[PDB]
């Protein structure tokens, strides 16, 4: 039972995912036998890879991880919108639909930032729930009474299996929340795999606009 | 690429 947290495994089966989802809460700030923090957050980081590897339009819907893999048509001449509603698996929004409070707009500029004249490219929009443990917190927020991933929730995007890409136009991600307390700002970030030891959150190339009913986050990288 | 909003106490 203790062996599941220490070290990662290649298997990302519905059963296996759930087993590793334990660690999210199992791994308290306290030093423990059980948590290989960097191994586990590597595991989760490699999941969106594993989804990209299989060429399948698939939907996952566990109580922690909601994943959407699908294909995007090149030369669409339209910005792709998606519904990052935490309750439900992500779904592409149509032009005539009301825009969701939680959404991600991917500019048409994505194709130019990919090798060769693309016909169709694979997109993998995941929305993972981290929990209160040390996984995907890092040095910056591991501080007591300091800071935290809002809602212990985290939105995964990946297109065409490119680790680091610079985008012509920035992709915006809208997060819907009630105004946080005074003396408590809210800055958005991405998990830079190579920020510190074991990775950490970075605000590099991600401008944060505070809305009444959330925050908008334009990031010029994917 | 994981993405997230981050609460942080005002310095």
């Amino acid at each position: 039972p203790r062996n599941t947290c220490l070290g990662s495994n290649n298997m990302y089966d519905i059963f296996n995912l759930n087993d590793k989802a334990l660690c999210f809460t199992k791994c308290r700030q306290s030093g423990s036998d059980s948590c290989n923090v960097e191994n586990l957050q590597r595991y989760w980081l490699n999941y969106e890879a594993h989804l990209m590897k299989e060429g399948l339009t698939q939907k996952v819907n566990t109580p922690f991880l909601k994943a959407l893999v699908q294909n995007l048509s090149t030369n669409t001449a339209e910005d792709f919108y998606f519904s990052l509603e935490p309750s439900q698996v992500p779904r592409q929004v149509m032009k005539d639909e009301d825009k969701p409070p939680d959404r991600v707009r991917l500019p048409k500029s994505l194709f130019r930032s990919l090798p060769g004249n693309r016909s169709v490219v694979r997109l993998a929009v995941t929305i993972l729930d981290i929990g209160p443990g040390t996984l995907f917190k890092g040095p910056r927020l591991g501080l007591g009474d300091g800071s935290g991933v809002l809602n212990n929730r985290l939105v995964g995007l990946s297109v065409g299996q490119m680790h680091v890409t610079k985008l012509a136009e920035p992709l915006e991600i809208v997060f819907s929340h009630q105004r946080p307390p005074p003396n408590m700002t809210l800055t958005c970030v991405f998990w830079d795999v190579t920020k510190g030891t074991t990775g950490d959150w970075s605000s590099e190339g991600c401008s944060t606009e505070v809305r009444p009913e959330g925050t908008v986050c334009c990031c010029d990288h994917l």
